[PDB]
């Protein structure tokens, strides 16, 4: 009967960031980077595609409130043109698929605003977030929001899986995507949460 | 609510006189999704096919009539799962337009009962896509929990930006069999699209 399944770092406040508006650029703790069109290089420079955190606080430059939670969000930037390919975040569980259970997984999506350097960081790439098990992606929001710059908004995905399901006991996995279908690439995503109920 | 025209959007072309008969022909105005040849050129009636079928009075595969219209479209595929997708596709005659909101509803049915001693329990998972050009703006994969014999309705939305790179392709729909479980057979029914400024 335990209602939420554990994530690590889901709200991407580790690390404590204590300047606004600073960013990582590496890797979140506890989530490893998707790549699956090698978008983001393994020698990152103030230039290339890049992940991580960074804190919204008062007097942010990119956003028209703070965090969706605590002090931190996570990002996707991708330099390379639209149609390039996707990449993300992904963090597989220690959770296992169910059978009679419905999932849900609700994530805070937001759109870089403002602009940086006197340059506009108006646009958005489109994003995806999947709930996958093993290697299938049970259920997906590819994109269903529209998010204005310097905005958030939440996306649900939910599935159910039932006795006759093929990929019971599989590990769940989470992947949060930046599609770079449109320039400002830069994605944030905050708050992930995965909770079950009987189906 | 403003639609833009879809040909054959519940399938109600052809006619199909007999209840529980379905054709093993791709639906006129829609052709076949097959990314992974999943339905072979030569079809047979135990391969993969589309098509679609008259639901009515004494229907032995659903717990209610037709979404809209007496048909809805299916796709069944034989292989296992995990072996990919395929499903229905139509490209329309409309193009992507800037700080427009669309609405795409659809209607998905999951195959239910018996047909002689075999059980059509189970879903293969759905996806449903709106497109411009080849590229997919916005969809719904597998959200919606379908029992066996039922239908519920998809909605994908999406608006496009004055910068959005695909402006001026053409919009586009697919209907997709995940082929994520067994039975494998699904239903669509009443494609809609609808358009609003935003
Ligand atoms: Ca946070
Ligand atoms: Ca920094
Ligand atoms: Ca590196
Ligand atoms: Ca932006
Ligand atoms: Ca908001
Ligand atoms: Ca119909
Ligand atoms: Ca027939
Ligand atoms: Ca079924
Ligand atoms: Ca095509
Ligand atoms: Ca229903």
């Amino acid at each position: 009967s335990v209602v939420s399944i554990p994530i690590n770092n889901a709200g991407f406040e580790d690390p404590f960031i204590e300047v606004v508006d600073d960013y990582t650029v590496d890797t979140p703790p506890g989530w490893t980077t998707y790549n699956p069109n090698n978008l983001v290089p393994e020698k990152r420079t103030t230039m290339t595609s890049n992940n991580g955190v960074g804190y919204v606080g008062p007097g942010t430059q990119f956003y028209n409130q703070l965090a969706p939670e605590g002090r931190n969000i996570g990002y996707i930037y991708l330099a390379q043109k639209p149609g390039s390919g996707v990449a993300g975040f992904e963090q597989i569980l220690d959770a296992t698929l169910e059978p009679d259970t419905k999932y849900t997984l609700m994530v805070d999506v937001g759109n870089f605003g403002g602009e940086f350097q006197k340059i506009s960081l108006a646009g958005f790439p489109g994003y995806r977030v999947e709930l996958l098990a093993g290697d299938t992606v049970l259920a997906a929001d590819h994109n269903n929001l529209y998010i204005k710059d310097g905005e958030f908004k939440t996306s649900t995905v939910t599935f159910t899986a039932t006795p006759d399901n093929p990929y019971l006991d599989q590990k769940l996995g989470i992947r949060l995507i930046n599609l770079l279908q449109g320039t400002f690439s830069g994605l944030d995503f905050d708050n992930v949460r995965l909770t079950v109920e009987p189906a």
